[PDB]
DNA sequence: ATGTTCATAG
DNA sequence: CTATGAACATT
DNA sequence: ATGTTCATAG
DNA sequence: CTATGAACATT
């Protein structure tokens, strides 16, 4: 790595400790979710891509799934996640700033620097 | 596309043009450069990157290259690069605070929404 | 899309 | 030893 | 690294 | 028709 700007992969992690930290839902939720609450900025992400950070906070041992199966029209097998390991998702959730608080500064620079 | 974060290529355009538009340089110099002026940020680019940037500025019409030979020490054959099209440079160079605009956002409402 | 290694040139 | 590229390889 | 298409499941 | 994945493909 070089570290330019924060991959869209660490950024949608970052989404998903945040709504578990509260919301607690399952994939295809979010992507809608994160969809609306970017339509305005334009940024228009994917389920394999919301998907995948899901799975990636899997094996950094901390969001665990925790299948469910009800009955009627819904009758989906819907996929919650939960936290695994806190520690970790407090560890994580600071490097993250990190990144962001990083990121902004070159957005500046640039802006700045060019303009 | 999903319209995330400026992807590197597009960032350091940006600079070449504003480095053209005063300094006058070739590749290998911009290198050392940038690697200095983001060196405290922590930004690092590499050569192969910094190269890729010029020559995508070729097709697009703009900078055009202009060999030089000297004679003495440093008898290098180093190539500098100069305005092709200044219309397409400023039409560029604005397209481009649209998406650092757009992308400071994002960098916000991130370090906002998550803390 | 971007980084790491190899080619040629002086 | 510097400069400019391209091929190769990875993410 | 990330986007676009196909597989399976209800 | 939605949900969750993975394969495939591209940048």
């Amino acid at each position: 790595s070089t570290g330019f700007l924060v991959k869209q992969r660490a950024f949608l992690k970052l989404y998903m400790i945040t709504m578990t930290e509260q919301e607690r839902l399952y994939g295809l939720k979010l992507l809608e979710v994160l969809r609306s609450e970017f339509k305005e900025i334009g940024f228009k992400p994917n389920h394999t891509e919301v998907y995948r950070s899901l799975h990636e906070l899997l094996d950094d041992g901390i969001l665990k799934q925790i299948k469910v199966k009800k009955e009627g029209a819904k009758l989906q097998e819907v996929v919650l996640y939960q936290f695994k390991d806190y520690e970790a998702a407090k560890l994580y959730k600071k490097q993250l700033k990190v990144e962001l608080d990083r990121s902004k500064k070159l957005i500046e620079k640039a802006l700045s620097d060019n303009f």
